[PDB]
């Protein structure tokens, strides 16, 4: 039976993690499950005032140039993973807006780093390498583009119109290849070995016009051979793109010839979800416009990449038909997968083994249930269905119209995230959860695979930078309450410890560029302080522990308070100070 | 009384949270507490392009500059005393802003920096007979003219100001120049009166000497005074802004027309009038008690009639320690905040005035543990006369061991309690970023919102207008005007596609990008993102939107629709092509 609770009262706490993508607002949010509850929100590409993520030195530093937009678009959170299971250590996500990738580290909950993926558009899909670990996160460029791009051609039929498949090195967070493919890039995943992966293609027509990019029955997976490509890198055999001096190869087919980094697995139609089971037989790929999903056996792959199989089509094992528009597929270890339907609203639950039996003519029903959803839903996830841990109690179907399920808030309304009960046989709905903003996948995580911080290592990487400027200047971060000047720079540095700043008043010339650092040095949890300069936009957090700091121009004469903005004790209202200006 | 709200089911009230330092107000559900929408205030919004699209900034006028706001207490306009549930209203403490709120379509349609201070931070509305006015405390004193020849605090030009806007015009409307400075506001049930907290009446601005008095005062406003000195031509003005300023200080040991002080300890922060409309309640912070102003006495203390402003004062109950403020069950009852000894208290009114009397009477109903040290609650409808005693939300500041641990951010615990009942339950634990400190709950009836736009909505008027001199009509056009080296690039939309599909600009050219999404079906919004260019906008059902930005860098460049609003929603898509210079 189904029968878990969902009640998480006072005082109680959750049994798991949730990561939400922040869909087109660009964060990451925190939840607890299965309340959910949002318990926390990790600034990524979006602008937050609260923490000053974006406007302080700290985080534009990690932005780098790309500080400069104040958007993004996140679709895929995922964890990465030592040996087929989550490790705690780093969150990934996609930004389709500006072709990025963020890491977030899950000890602090905070965008540690970022990088711009070079020579592309739209970076959509992502998902992570699983083992031996993540070494790698893949992720998807979606849109075709010239290379170069400088103008001089637009026709994305030209030999060097081509968008790629992108590994970023987890780590260090810089490129470490990307392999040039034929079509476009959708979704995709990653093996339990580290030698395979593989994403989907709608695009294979190279149309720029939406019904040519339907005029094929099918499009195709296309598999990377990750062991090839890292050969071909080793032995120097690759090209560079643009500026940037990360290897690229070329998985494209040459007159009809397969290259060694890369097999296109025909598929239909227009398919869109590509989910690694998680007992690591399966590249399940939703079939969007045909009612089916496309089972790819991952153990026929090695022969497929030799040569020994007749016709790319022989690795496809499955091709259950489920229904209308499916979209994405998840698993509860029990060797069940679960499959969105956007067109028929509704989840369905069909068993994996059985499909591949009725491929070969068996007459067996492999459909086992379906779920109504309100309305349309688009990714579902089951609890640790990424890992080889898949444990099939949870499940959230996230559902793009909400329509009447909740109260009315104008024309724009939320996303529904439905939490299903999957412990039982029978799938039961229990809770529609509304979301802002098109969260589009998330990802949960047990209680005891995340381990969080308290409060701040004065030695974090991410106010190192600043460590670094105080020596320079000669300041000691955790005693200094002094004013530095250095032309028409001034930089302040404080302590602050509830209920007041360490430098309560500070004078410098208008036009000036102030920067302002403070540490905070209560060591009590959950003691925040802030820093507001009223009427500069001026805006930042300071945690126990934490150093930040922000630079603004000093460009009005006169008196010019400055407050904090986090509760901190009985006497915050009285936690200010006073910058003067004197007149050019 | 249930919290849970199962599948299908709604909410019985919407609740409209503060943002916070985070800038935006939220709409939840009561009593599921779940978030229900976002509205983009102060914030800047990548999801709908709040703060990038050309009618937000509009709206927001040379603030738009700013990506940051600090926002504590949301408001309801009032008509007789009800909620109307036309608009609501929110203060920005960090630059000094006032927001309106249109209730039908969830968005902010107005907003205005308050001239001549700073930080705007007790905010409340005119109850009787409507909301006329927005009253906004400006928080700290600051030299007039403040052109940096004096710093001086202490000087007769440094002051501070409170200030009414005009609700419907988002206007100001006067501006009151008082001694001290000003925490929080609340109005009375007629019009006449209004009053406000004050911290640093000593005008010192050391930590030490903002509490070297054992009582500030509650400042109150007879507005029927001001609005006829503003009639009379009886005010000045400060350098450019024609906005009325008048004199409320003492001046010399006389009262000004328009004020009066009443002393209450210390360094007092909420200000609230109780639902029957006889209190100003003052809680009082370093002091453990609340001081009761009696709203009946107001006239007599503003004609002369009472010898000491004190005899307004007729309770000053003994609470507990650190009370910040307090709100109402519509049953006699008031519930306090206890900061520092975390608490709710329930205590009957007027049993506390009985007791100033002399009386033994036990005014303390009872105290509930909140988890931990509470700011502002909030009792459903306790603003007007409408008070329901159902639910309290109390918004404590630190969370602590409440909720899965975060890292060293946490956030806070904002806890329902059914206050339907003579005990007080704890009912709820509600985590919320970036502390919103004060929420606002209204009837599920008391609201009423579009389900889609209206072609002659404002918020888009000034793009109507732009559309007009190109002679574009929005409804139906998809066409590229040439300007110069602006571009005006118009389309409609409809699931799956982009009525514009290609356009061709020139290297470094002002491309201004204007949707008009002419779906009808609810629900079906559209978005628009331009790949590496720092764009992205909402366009919802027969909304028109627009955004402008450079497109500074040569070749091809995808655009895409952000919101999932059909199958085909990863074909919905254009390209932009750049020549190059
Ligand atoms: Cu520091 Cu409030
Ligand atoms: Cu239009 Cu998705
Ligand atoms: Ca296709
Ligand atoms: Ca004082
Ligand atoms: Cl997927
Ligand atoms: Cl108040
Ligand atoms: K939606
Ligand atoms: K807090
Ligand atoms: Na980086
Ligand atoms: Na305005």
């Amino acid at each position: 039976e189904s029968k878990q609770k969902i009640h998480v009262g006072p005082g109680e706490l959750d049994d798991y993690y949730g990561f939400w993508s922040g869909g087109h607002q660009g964060e990451v949010r925190v939840l607890g499950v299965p309340s959910m509850r949002e318990l926390m929100r990790i600034p990524v590409f979006n602008v937050d005032s609260a923490t000053g993520w974006g406007l302080t030195n700290e985080s534009r530093h990690i932005m780098g140039d790309s500080a400069k937009f104040l958007n993004g678009d996140c679709h895929h959170p995922h964890i990465s993973m030592t040996d087929g299971k989550y490790d705690g250590k780093y969150l990934f996500i996609n930004d389709k807006a500006n072709s990025r990738v963020a890491r977030i580290r899950l000890d602090i909950m905070k965008c540690d780093k970022m990088i711009t993926v070079p020579n592309v558009q739209a970076i959509h899909g992502l998902r992570l390498q699983k083992v031996p670990h993540t070494k790698y996160v893949f992720a998807n460029a979606e849109f075709i583009i010239p290379h170069p791009n400088d103008g001089k051609v637009f026709d994305l039929q030209d030999e060097n119109s081509y968008t790629m498949y992108n590994a970023i090195d987890a780590e260090t967070m810089e490129m470490a290849f990307q392999v040039i493919v034929d079509g476009n890039l959708d979704n995709t995943d990653a093996d339990y070995t580290g030698r395979f992966a593989a994403a989907t293609c709608y695009n294979s027509e190279k149309a720029f016009d939406l019904g040519g990019m339907m005029r094929n029955e099918r499009d195709w997976v296309v598999v990377f051979d990750i062991h090839a490509v890292e050969a071909a890198v080793k032995a120097g055999d690759f090209i560079t793109l643009g500026d940037s001096k990360t290897p690229v190869l070329d998985g494209r087919k040459k007159d009809g010839k397969d290259s060694k980094f890369t097999r296109y697995v025909p598929v239909p139609k227009n398919p869109h979800g590509c989910n690694t089971s998680s007992d690591g037989k399966y590249f399940i790929a939703a079939g969007k416009l045909s009612p089916t999903c496309s089972m790819i056996a991952i153990d026929k792959l090695p022969d497929l990449f030799a040569g020994k199989l007749a016709d790319p089509r022989d690795v496809i094992v499955g091709e259950p038909e489920l229904g209308l528009g499916p979209l994405h597929t998840t698993f509860d270890g029990r060797g069940n997968a679960y499959t969105t339907l956007f067109i028929d609203s509704q989840v369905v639950k069909w068993n994996m083994e059985e499909a591949v039996r009725a491929y070969k003519g068996e007459k067996v029903n492999y459909i086992k249930q379906k779920l109504d959803v309100h309305y349309q839903p688009g990714h579902l996830h089951a609890s640790l269905c990424e890992t080889n841990e898949a444990d099939g109690k949870w499940l959230v179907a996230l559902s793009k119209f909400s329509k009447d399920r909740f109260l009315p808030v104008g024309p724009l309304h939320p996303e529904n995230d439905q939490l299903i009960d999957i412990s039982g046989d029978e799938m039961k709905l229990v809770h529609d959860g509304p979301t802002f903003a098109e969260p589009h996948d998330c990802i949960m995580a047990r209680r005891d695979q995340i381990k969080t911080k308290k409060i701040w290592d004065r030695n974090d990487p991410f106010f190192a930078p600043t460590v670094e400027m105080a020596k320079k200047d000669g300041i000691n971060l955790d005693t200094d309450n002094k004013v530095i000047r250095d032309g028409n720079k001034v930089r302040v540095y404080m302590t602050s410890m509830a209920p007041a700043f360490g430098v309560q008043e500070f004078t410098v010339k208008q036009g000036d560029e102030v920067t302002v650092t403070i540490t905070n040095i209560d060591q009590i949890e959950d003691v925040s302080h802030g820093f507001v300069v009223v009427n500069h936009g001026v805006s930042m957090e300071i945690s126990p522990q934490q150093t930040s700091s922000i630079t603004f121009v000093a460009d009005k004469p006169g008196l010019h308070w400055y407050y904090c903005s986090w509760f901190c004790h009985a006497l915050h209202m009285e936690m200010v100070g006073r910058m003067m200006v004197e007149p050019a």
